[PDB]
C-alpha cells in the first residue's frame, strides 16, 4: 500500500502537433505505486504509439502483480521493460508505418522510505529539497526502448528521507528549465496541483519547443 500524493502533468506545447509523451501512475493488487512516464519519438510520426504501447503494458503488468517488495522491484522493473522493449522492437518491425519508433521510459515503484526507479532515454527522475535537487537518473544520450530487440536499463535505489518532492520528466521540462529554478519553484507553499500547474506554465513560458509532461510526487 506504499504510495505518495502525487500527480501527471502534460501539455503538448505551443511548437508541436500531437503530444507523443504519455504516463500513468497505476497501483497493483496491494495498492502499491509506480510512476510511469514515456517521451515516444520516430517511425512515420508514431511517437505516440509506442510511448503508449510502453506505459499500457507497464500498467498491465503491475495491475496484474500482488506484491512487489523493495528487495524484488529492480527485476521486476528490468525484466519487464526488457520484455517490452523485446515486444515494442517487433511489434515497430511487422508495421511499415511504425519501423523506426521508440520511446524513452523512466518509472518508479514507490516504497516507505525508498524508490526504486528504471530510466531507458533522457526523461529524467530528480528528488529536491530546500537545499539542492539531484538527478538521480543519466540521459542516455540516444538509447530508447523499440529500436533495438535488446536494452539495457539502468536501475537505481533512492532512500526519500530528508527529500520533499520526487520528480519524473520528459526533456520538454528540463530542456527550458534550469535545475535550480524547479527547485526554487518546490521550496515554495503550495500543493501538488499548485506546483505542478506553475511548474507547466514556466515551461511555457521559457518558450518549450516540444511536449512537456512530469509526474510530481509528495514525500511525507
Ligand atoms: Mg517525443
Ligand atoms: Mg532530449
Ligand atoms: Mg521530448
Amino acid at each position: 500500500g506504499s504510495h505518495m500524493e502525487a500527480q501527471f502533468f502534460t501539455d503538448t506545447g505551443q511548437h508541436r502537433d500531437k503530444n507523443e509523451d504519455a504516463g500513468g501512475i497505476f497501483y497493483n493488487q496491494t495498492n502499491q505505486q509506480l510512476l510511469v512516464l514515456c517521451d515516444g519519438m520516430g517511425g512515420h510520426k508514431a511517437g505516440e504509439v509506442a510511448s503508449k504501447f510502453v506505459t499500457d503494458e507497464l500498467k498491465s503488468r503491475f495491475e496484474a502483480e500482488n506484491l512487489i517488495e523493495q528487495h524484488q522491484a529492480e527485476n521486476w522493473l528490468r525484466n519487464n521493460i526488457k520484455d517490452i522493449n523485446f515486444q515494442l522492437y517487433h511489434y515497430a518491425q511487422e508495421n511499415a508505418e511504425y519501423k523506426g519508433m521508440g520511446t524513452t521510459c523512466v518509472c518508479a515503484l514507490v516504497f516507505e522510505k525508498s524508490v526504486v526507479i528504471a530510466n531507458v532515454g533522457d526523461s529524467r527522475a530528480y528528488v529536491i529539497n530546500s537545499r539542492q535537487i539531484e538527478q538521480i537518473t543519466s540521459d542516455h544520450s540516444t538509447k530508447v526502448m523499440g529500436t533495438d530487440k535488446r536494452v539495457s536499463p539502468d536501475l537505481f535505489i533512492k532512500r526519500l528521507n530528508f527529500y520533499d518532492y520526487l520528480l519524473l520528466n520528459s526533456d520538454g521540462l528540463t530542456d527550458y528549465v534550469k535545475d535550480n529554478e524547479i527547485k526554487r519553484l518546490l521550496v515554495k507553499e503550495g500543493t501538488i496541483e499548485d506546483h505542478g500547474d506553475q511548474l507547466m506554465q514556466l515551461a511555457l513560458d521559457n518558450h518549450s519547443k516540444d511536449n512537456v509532461t512530469f509526474i510530481l510526487a509528495a514525500i511525507e
